[PDB]
């Protein structure tokens, strides 16, 4: 059982709201004709440079060629050797490793004729509660449009949301005020995500005013600069609500655990390098008696299915999670997208071998892009995912 | 005075020893016809992917077009906004910002008809002592060849070297023993560089063994994993010799300062984003009463000229530095390469406006490569710069 070839399909898929993201669909072929499919999700984050895919294929092939896909520890070690963790939230190498590792999970599962779910420790639940993201308010005139989003998504089944905050506290506060007034308790906003925009003391003042509105609030996310472990800790001591932060490297995670800097570890395959690495991170959190939440970069159905299997296998996810990618994109590259119902993301049919997703070649062609080059976009839009 | 265009010239230049590095020569054009030259030095470091230069030029021009090159603070802020610091030694975004910023210095200095030296605070010295690098020993069988290197370079005038260690302690020690034996005190090895290969305790044991050979030893560099501030600190308390570490981000530098983790800050433009960023790092070190050494990624004459001017302006460099790029590369892209004599790097003629170097178009064409794609190379070779 050996890897013989690799394909990287670049696609560009816009969100209903306008932001255009580029992703790379992975295909790992083997001597026995079995192919694993994966996804290097959302490369459209800073830094503002793009990776040469022709060169990348050669580099990845040199690593993968001839290897036994079941040697996940060995392969992941070699992947990290060539694409080291950087202590950066959006390291493109993390997205790359993620795509190879989840494709390998698909491959192995298919070979054994089982769902990736059974390859990750089975099921603890069959679905995980998620939330729909509400855009960061830059100006107060945006409040009305965001309220419309909440009203429509609620009718569609999403009763839990998360709100990006920190740019215009007056606008954030007006939105929250309006939401409580119109929906009362019908809607919950489980997280206020600062996106590392404020120093911890400024975030503290912001949190103090935003928490005057508690619509089923579950956590305050990234309320300090990236890697400001001491700041997170000081804020954790001054905040009644749990503090959550993304895990983007093992070193960063180790430091947050050792300093007891946070309460909830936001873990997502794409930011840590794949399912193998995400599992390690999740288990490290478990060993430290810490809570976990499944984060997201907002991936397509392949990437979402992968994390759905992982999320449904963990015993330490006791809060609302974030992956709602397929709900944001106007299209996808699969025959059947993952399912969302009543605000829950369902793990794919446990009876279907592999990820439980099938690629649609006509869609890969439809959304094909020549490379991962950037289009005109501002820093504000890259941070808020707006257009 | 406004920026009107940008050119990025990829070049591939092998070292006498075999390793082939790719660099990017920068040209910033203005409405008045004045052009600044710069260098994005040595992209040939992990991660194993490459940046699309056609895309990069568009992104960089988007930032630079129409700007006044004298607005260094404003431009560097916008550069950092799009190519953020990642807490990673070899972030390619740092190499990119470095090339733009040193080109801007060349441009501004030329416009005013002065050397970049007078734009950076003048001179404190006219030359800086540097050292020649000795390859990391992976096998004891390499000792002989490395001794020949010392013999040859000493004859050329390099009486100070630095040694990469940590892979084969028995070989490291054999080499050091042989050097002392064959050269006595004629040669000095100012630094033993562990390249972050060992956890601090293992490093402690290695140091205790190696420091039995003190041939003018000045510092122990990177004796702990990347960003292991507490490990660096613990080692600083158990080691009599100064501990030095590279500065790859302001967050990392501030944490090392706050924890008094190291004694010497190894600062080089390429790893921190350019001359503007390197000056800030050097001044932060000065404010903290810390020593500084001019590090290197081994750049061509354009990049070496830039750092030479910086190095000769600082008052807190009281140890041997590392830039010997033009002595390692078989070729260059300039009319006259920077001068090295008796183990000293001389800053370019202070009477020559700009960086003090001139591009040789025929050489630029000679070493031109289609892109920054990777060729066959192993992780060991990338960390040891061997072939
Ligand atoms: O939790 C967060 O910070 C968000 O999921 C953040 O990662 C977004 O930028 C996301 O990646 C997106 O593209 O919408
Ligand atoms: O001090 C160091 O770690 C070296 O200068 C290191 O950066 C080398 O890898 C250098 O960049 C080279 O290309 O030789
Ligand atoms: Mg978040
Ligand atoms: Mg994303
Ligand atoms: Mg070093
Ligand atoms: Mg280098």
């Amino acid at each position: 059982m050996k890897i013989t070839d690799l394909e990287l399909h670049a696609v560009g898929i816009p969100r209903h709201t306008g932001f255009v993201n580029k992703h790379v669909i992975v295909k790992i072929h083997t001597d026995e004709g079995l192919t694993g499919i994966g996804e290097m999700s959302d490369f459209s984050h800073l830094p503002l440079y793009s990776v040469d895919l022709h060169d990348l294929k050669q580099g990845l092939l040199s690593i993968l060629l001839g290897q036994n896909p079941f040697d996940l520890m060995k392969i992941n070690k070699e992947l990290t050797d060539n694409f080291p963790e950087t202590m950066y939230y959006f390291e493109k190498g993390s997205f790359i490793r993620n795509g190879i590792d989840n494709a390998l999970h698909d491959l192995c599962a298919k070979y054994l004729d089982i769902s990736v779910s059974d390859f990750l420790g089975g099921r603890v639940k069959e679905k995980i509660k998620v939330c729909y993201p509400i855009f960061r308010h830059r100006f107060s005139e945006e409040v009305e449009s965001n309220l419309d989003v909440v009203r429509q998504k609620l009718e569609q089944g999403f009763d839990v949301f998360r709100l990006y905050v920190g740019k215009n506290l007056d606008a954030d506060e007006e939105f929250l005020s309006r939401v409580k007034e119109e929906f009362g308790s019908r809607v919950r906003i489980k997280s206020y995500d600062f996106s590392h925009l404020l120093n911890w003391k400024d975030a503290h003042r912001a949190i103090k005013r935003l928490t005057k509105y508690d619509l089923g609030l579950e956590m305050i996310e990234s309320p300090a600069p990236r890697n400001d472990f001491d700041g997170l800790y000081q804020l954790r001591l001054k905040t009644d609500y749990p503090i959550s932060e993304h895990v983007w490297s093992f070193k960063q995670q180790q430091e947050m655990i050792k300093k007891d800097a946070i309460d909830i570890f936001n873990i997502s395959p794409v930011f840590i390098g794949g399912l193998t690495s995400a599992k390690k991170a999740a288990y490290a959190a478990e060993v430290a008696s810490k809570d976990v939440v499944l984060g997201t970069t907002q991936e397509l159905s392949v990437g979402t299915a992968a994390m759905a299997h992982l999320g449904c296998s963990l015993t330490n996810i006791n809060h609302t999670s974030d992956p709602t990618g397929p709900e944001l994109y106007v299209g996808d590259v699969v025959k059947n997208r993952v399912t969302y119902k009543d605000g829950y993301l369902y793990a794919p049919d446990r009876s279907v071998k592999g990820l439980g997703i099938e690629l649609d070649e006509s869609l890969l062609a439809k959304y094909q892009v020549p490379d991962l080059s950037w289009d005109n976009v501002t820093v504000h839009q890259l941070q808020d995912r707006t257009a």
